[PDB]
């Protein structure tokens, strides 16, 4: 079973011994540090992290002696502060004395804002305040996810209106394929939930569940699919077979839709003389609502794509649409699940464009580049003490890198506020407290060891929609 | 719970009315692809997987009925396959029909070799080796870590050796900060662990409970770790107060190892005035079983690790050993703990070296670096179906793209063997068979819902020794 007292980072098991005697409050915050890229993020995740880890009793005596013998050893030493700990359980049941107040989930907010602050709520426990950061910090992931999410539909948007002319399927034009590409089941749930703000196209079937436990929606499901093929249900029926493994799968799944990946030997001539000749009558014969979804696997992406495309061009009845850009019938359409990120998807939807198709043709599937090739400092995702109080006194507290100014930490009691023009300004130094700004756009959403403000899995996607989906107005 | 039936890719849900008919067995296999430089890598992290996920009773009616209703409204579709699942729990009381053979955890082997490989056990199952090669796959996390944490300590092995003669605490040179920096609790713990198999210095808690469950050590515990500041311990005393922080802390932990960063306001003030003059006498008096460890955080990582070692050169009594590189008092030592991964890990040594500063001056710490900032791509971790028997006849089969031969795949029934000069070869189509090459060093790990053969975490580390440290 998890034990919070095991889930921070070691030296800071020895932190209680480090603050000025006689301090009572340790006051914290959250931001996505300012440094062209990524300039608003999504903040989404820390409901998942309040409840499956922060809320309820989370202090036993079992957990207390673990961690007592865990750090013995650790330590070769006694530093393990066994009181500290025996009071939370013994003075409030196990319940953490924290107080957490955070932007409401799904909210898009320019980099250089607090985003959640934490603070104790008993002087006795002012050491707790940074013994969570750790666990609050991972935030980072799922924040990363959403955010890298979005700006790659803001440009799926962008080339979608373009060449056709309305936004129709772009919450499908994304997805998820990270499952086996990410470091965990855990972070394969969290990431591919983190995703699903922003569309509704997903592999990862861990993100449906913890969706439906930590968040909930109207629907059912948050997320759907639809059949498709792997290199090994093609390969199986070996070399010289590839033709009949096609054949048999489209027939199967003849009246839904279904992809199927033709690069096991030779995506040119798959698509050339297979699909488009020996299989052609069973392609055309299709419904609209089943097309066959041709998956490309290999090669440069952007090469590999337009190529195809100019192959199935050839060998299908191709329109040009209101805008000017070539159509497949549809009955066909292609996915990209390959080598795809938010750089070679502007690379792949502008070649495209180059080359007069339009997006409407094509979905895109990603997996590692979707999920795992992300870290803490793309949003530069930083937890630091800003405000502490020692012999009764509030003092204002913040780093200050000479090196490295980027580096400079923010200073006292934060709070978040609009501006005038409608914009996020944060408030140091306890300065919201004068009014001129209006109130504090922070939530109380833990407290005491209570989840004390929640938000839907539907209120997140409202929260985080693109200006121009809400400009459908 | 966790649920098995829910933790596949949603297509491979539909992959059994794909394959062809009358097949009656699906083979796999795992490799660590070979691309056209990590040229080996450490086979760790399987049995965890097999432990936590795949053993003993892991299909029950609820879950069958939970996966069908989930399924039904993610495809919109009745395409589950609850007759196949409903097989398993029947015939063998939800426990999976599939056997699982491996290299053993620990061993380092080339690039382009069979590490594992996965079969059915019973015909109807056909479907179920690749409904698990989702959750095989994600061995590429520990498999990456572990072996990207290996080749660090090469580095720092080769530096340490030239520059001091001995490789004396280099299994504490490279220190675990990833655990703020992963993507979830149970990433740390996994991560944890892999760099566990090369070093002996985490801050990753979760890592050491991970251990015990699943593979077990003769010592209390794998890793270790020693009192240190953060900048909140300082930065909280306020800005005036700098040095009353500093004092405070190094005598709190007067008789232990203390690490103390110095970077919050000015690192080279703090360095030359506050530790080299103000607080020197605390530090010229510490025990060298108790050091002092100044911390720098920010900052190019080369310039200002050597600028810090200029400061306190020049500050306290440096000796120089008998290979000729400076060595500050066994008292007082740097720990560079930002901005570190395999590439600026060899920077940072290789810029010591020309400065002539001995590596026993210095360790690292790597957080995003040594458990985030890798990829399945990094090894071209793989797990690709070689062998399938369709009518009875087993048939070899294989992927090979025509604009992508790095893509290409084995054929057949696969076993590992060791060749005449001592080297590694994976053998395709069945040829293992003829005996040629001695035996498969694969051995069965799994099999029918269980495990078969398990390894200690003290095995691990023995087989994933260093060359280096085997020639002492
Ligand atoms: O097809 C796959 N699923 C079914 C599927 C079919 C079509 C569409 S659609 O056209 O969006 C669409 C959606 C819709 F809701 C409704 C619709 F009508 C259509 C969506 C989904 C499928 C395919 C492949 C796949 N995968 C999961 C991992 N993989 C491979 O594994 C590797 C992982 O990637 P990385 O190496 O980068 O980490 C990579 O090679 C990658 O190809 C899944
Ligand atoms: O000191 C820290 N721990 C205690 C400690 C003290 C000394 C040594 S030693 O000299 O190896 C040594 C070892 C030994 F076994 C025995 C000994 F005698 C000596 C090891 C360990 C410490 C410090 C910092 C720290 N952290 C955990 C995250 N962080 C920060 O969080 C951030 C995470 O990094 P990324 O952004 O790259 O992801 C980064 O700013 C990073 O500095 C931990």
């Amino acid at each position: 079973e998890f034990n919070i007292l095991l889930a921070t980072d070691s030296y800071k098991v020895t932190h209680y011994k480090q603050y000025p005697p006689n301090t009572s409050k340790v006051y914290s915050y959250f931001e996505c540090r300012e440094k062209v890229k990524y300039e608003e993020t999504v903040f989404y995740g820390l409901q998942y992290i309040l409840n499956k880890y922060l809320k309820g009793k989370v202090v036993t005596k079992e957990k207390i002696q673990e961690a007592k013998d865990v750090y013995k050893e650790h330590f070769q030493d006694d530093v393990f502060n066994e009181k500290g700990w025996n009071y939370i359980l013994e003075k409030y049941d196990g319940h953490l004395p924290i107080e957490i107040k955070a932007v409401p989930e799904g909210f898009v907010i320019p980099r250089g804002n607090v985003l959640f602050t934490v603070e104790n709520t008993d002087p006795e426990c002012y050491w707790l305040t940074n013994w969570i950061e750790t666990i609050l910090v991972q935030s980072w992931y799922p924040i990363t996810v959403a955010t890298n999410s979005r700006e790659q539909k803001k440009i799926l948007a962008k080339y979608l209106l373009e060449t056709s002319g309305n936004l129709d399927g772009l919450e499908y034009k994304l997805h998820d394929f990270g499952y086996r590409g990410v470091s965990s089941q855990e972070t394969a749930g969290i990431g591919a939930s983190a995703h699903l703000v922003n569309f509704k196209g997903t592999d990862t079937v861990a993100g449906l569940a913890l969706i439906k436990k930590y968040y909930g929606t109207k629907d059912p499901v948050p997320g759907y699919s639809v059949p498709a093929a792997e290199h090994s249900t093609i390969t199986a029926w070996g070399k010289d077979h590839e033709k009949d493994a096609f054949e048999h799968i489209v027939t199967q799944f003849s009246s839904v839709p279904v992809s199927v990946v033709s690069d096991s030997y030779d995506i040119y001539n798959a698509c050339e003389k297979i699909w488009g000749e020996d299989l052609r009558h069973l392609i055309v014969s299709r419904s609209t609502q089943a097309p066959l979804i041709i998956r490309p696997d290999s090669g440069n992406p952007l090469d590999t794509v337009l190529k195809v495309l100019e192959i199935l061009g050839k060998k299908f009845p191709v329109t040009e649409n209101s805008k000017g850009y070539k159509l497949l019938p549809p009955y066909l359409r292609v996915i990209q699940g390959d080598g795809v990120d938010i750089n070679t998807l502007q690379e792949i939807v502008e070649g495209m464009k180059q080359k007069m198709w339009s997006i409407e043709n094509i979905a895109f599937g990603s997996g590692g580049g979707l999920l795992q090739k992300l870290t803490r400092d793309l949003l530069n995702c930083s937890f630091k003490c800003s405000y502490v109080v020692t012999n009764g006194l509030g003092i204002n507290v913040f780093k200050d890198p000479v090196a490295d100014p980027n580096k400079r930490s923010k200073k006292g009691r934060l709070s978040l506020h609009r501006t005038p023009a409608g914009n996020f300004v944060t408030l140091e130094e306890g300065k919201g407290d004068l009014e001129e700004y209006g109130q504090d756009l922070l939530h109380t959403v833990f407290k005491n060891g209570k989840v004390t403000k929640s938000y839907s899995f539907d209120e997140i996607r409202k929260n985080a929609q693109l200006n121009i989906e809400l400009e459908a107005a």
